């Protein structure tokens, strides 16, 4: 009951790796994407995203022992980054961390490939 299973422990080293990372100068690039602001006050990005994702969202799905497997949560990642990247022009800073998430993201599932 304390002890997640392996995927359960794997889905949550996938996160955490997003959640924590930091840069150089230990920013988080992680922070803006945790919790969408509301319809009245992101309006444009409602009425062009198809699919709303935040790490919010994720999280509670991951805690709800939703996820079946690690490409699953990845996707759900992989759509947060690409709606940023689509919404945001790509001279912006929220693009531009997107991107590097992406690749943590990306890096991490690689190092875990044989765990
Ligand atoms: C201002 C917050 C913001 N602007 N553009 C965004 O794109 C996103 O995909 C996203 C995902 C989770 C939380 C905020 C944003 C976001």
């Amino acid at each position: 009951s304390k002890y997640m299973t392996p995927m359960q422990q794997k889905l949550n080293e996938v996160y955490e790796a997003v959640k924590n990372y930091t840069d150089k100068r230990g920013r988080r690039l992680s922070a803006i994407f945790l919790r969408l602001p509301s319809r009245s006050e992101l309006p444009d990005y409602y009425l062009t995203i198809k699919k709303p994702m935040d790490m919010e969202k994720i999280r509670s799905h991951m805690m709800a022992n939703k996820y079946q497997d690690i490409d699953s949560m990845v996707e759900d990642f992989v759509m947060m980054f690409n709606n940023a990247c689509t919404y945001n022009e790509p001279e912006s800073l929220i693009y531009k961390d997107a991107l590097v998430l992406h690749k943590v993201l990306l890096e991490t599932r690689r190092d875990l490939e044989g765990d």
